[PDB]
């Protein structure tokens, strides 16, 4: 498959992006220590992942761009493109793991956690974010496409950073209240602060890459990744509690942390005023006796089958979003990542 | 003065940069929430202070630009623009006071200590920096100087972070080391941490506005800028200490904090190795028996008047700097702000 392949020249490229992003060290030795702490919160923070996002932008740049104009050097810009989306989630998820006072991301110890990090990670974090448009101004700087590609990061940045204060103002720490787990407010913090860097950002920089900058092109690309991007953040909700977590190689604290999860929104949605309660008073505690209550109490209230429903609705809605909004685009772009992101 | 006046029209334009940040809200009721602690953390955070920088991006303006080409539209970007500068700053200090475990900032309690706040002001403060991308699309989108502005207040974003990256390294929270407060460090630290944002980048930002940008011009008014605020800091570091709190309106605690100041610096190269010891011993210690120790070492090795000397054949690079390289920028641009520096 088109990622499986890719993965391998996407990961190496990253040694190239570190080298770049260290080599102003060269001209400015006095800034070398602040340098030789950037290479370290790159290696840290970039690497470890599934690299799916970044992997997007390579995947839909070689379906958006005639193979004549896929040279050595437009697809180093590809790739370099591709490592910006991932720093820009590098980003978010440094400073979201000191926000959620998180242990561990993908297995490892977060960034901040580890001894004589702390909170230096908030200017790791900037650092991270810093390093988009300095890959971008290395890279793309004389590419019709270089300033759409800023605002487009930027954009993609304000719209993440205002989907996590909706997500904070939602769920607080030490803030027990399901009267906002709405539905709308759900919709609302999935599209902002993961739906457009996730889906939308990944084909929008492929897209303006290829040329592609039209408004209705990006509106078109954007009404179906945004769908992609809901599915997908309420498909992991679904499994985080009812996923085996062999398969999904996660195991589910959504109960525990208090989370607007999809499954939280539905429960809410069908509760009895007596199972309203039930939910009131073992939604976010750490014991194993109540995290299995609500999990019986989304069971009772067939849950996992409101989700089978969502499912199948879900696949036709995106498949009717493929066929009204694709064109120009080839549908292979979004299949192919549906593919990925649906089962 | 230039300024005095000018700061009233300045400080009226945010009533118009937080209306229009918080005006994306009637597009999108879904964000309203958010919106409102955008808002929120806007007034808190950029109102406050003196001004001084975003200030001098107007000053410089008017300096710069033809009066004829000084129509309401132009002066409103240049409003907008000096905000901008404001707003960088602002995200900086609420991130820097978050890091440094800060209490209180300009007399009030700094943000992520409002009850309520706490580590969320990580994504306040990156939702600070959002917001000058947001004006400079909605005021200078169509201006041929708008990718010119976006790259230098993210170069300039970049440089501090580095700077932060620097200081943080020189003085951890918890290690004494005064190995490393070495002159250099110390240079570096300010060109990159305070210098450039703060003197370089409001000339600058006029400069583009003005039609100035060439890469000549602008490494001659970095030359003069970064040497201003090379100067600004070292004045600052001495007048903490020996300067008077009912004229700064500040009470010195770099000694308490383990600063990396000019003043340790000085007192590190004249030390003898007895004096390196009296210093290791009460260097970043609370009490007020230890910090009126330090002093009395620092007045022994004579920095009051090391101090004096530096402030002369400063004031005499400043001038042979101005001399040199101003032209073709009307030497008030630099003057204006230097008169306002030094002294
Ligand atoms: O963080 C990752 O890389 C990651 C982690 C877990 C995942 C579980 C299913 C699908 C994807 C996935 C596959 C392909 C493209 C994608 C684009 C955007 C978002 C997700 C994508 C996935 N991705
Ligand atoms: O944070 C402020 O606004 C502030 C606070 C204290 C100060 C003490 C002396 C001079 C300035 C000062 C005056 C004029 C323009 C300036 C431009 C850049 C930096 C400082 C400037 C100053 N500024």
């Amino acid at each position: 498959d088109v990622y499986a392949q890719e993965k391998q020249d996407f990961v190496q490229h990253f040694s190239q992006i570190v080298r770049v992003l260290t080599e102003d060290e060269m001209g400015h030795p006095e800034i070398g220590d602040a340098i030789a702490r950037l290479k370290e919160v790159l290696e840290y923070n970039a690497i470890g992942g599934k690299y799916n996002r970044g992997l997007t932008v390579v995947v839909a740049f070689r379906e958006l761009v005639e193979p004549r104009k896929q040279d050595a050097d437009s697809l180093q810009r590809a790739w370099t493109v591709g490592w910006c989306v991932e720093l820009l989630q590098a980003f978010f998820l440094v400073a979201d793991d000191i926000m959620d006072s998180s242990l561990t991301r993908r297995g490892q110890i977060c960034w901040y956690q580890k001894p004589g990090v702390g909170l230096d990670a908030i200017n790791d974090a900037n650092l991270l974010e810093a390093c988009i448009y300095r890959l971008l101004k290395l890279y793309c700087r004389e590419q019709p496409y270089y300033l759409n590609l800023i605002e487009l990061f930027l954009q993609s940045s304000y719209q993440t950073e205002i989907g996590q204060t909706l997500d904070l103002l939602t769920a607080p720490q030490g803030n027990v209240d399901l009267v906002r787990f709405t539905e709308k407010r759900y919709k609302s913090i999935v599209k902002y602060k993961t739906a457009f860097y996730s889906f939308y950002l990944p084909i929008a920089a492929a897209m303006y890459m290829a040329g592609i900058d039209g408004e209705k092109e990006h509106a078109n690309a954007k009404k179906i990744l945004l769908e992609m991007g809901e599915f997908f953040q309420i498909q992991d909700d679904y499994l985080d509690l009812f996923g085996d977590p062999s398969v999904t190689g996660k195991i589910g604290t959504d109960i525990q942390d208090n989370k607007c999860s999809w499954l939280v929104v539905q429960c809410l949605q069908r509760a009895t005023p007596e199972q309203y309660q039930i939910l009131k008073e073992n939604y976010g505690q750490k014991e194993a006796e109540k995290v299995a209550r609500v999990k019986a109490l989304y069971e009772e209230l067939d849950l996992p089958a409101v989700f089978l429903q969502y499912e199948e609705d879900s696949y036709s809605h995106i498949m009717a979003l493929i066929e009204q909004y694709a064109a120009p685009l080839p549908p292979a772009v979004f299949l192919g990542l549906a593919r990925k992101i649906y089962k």
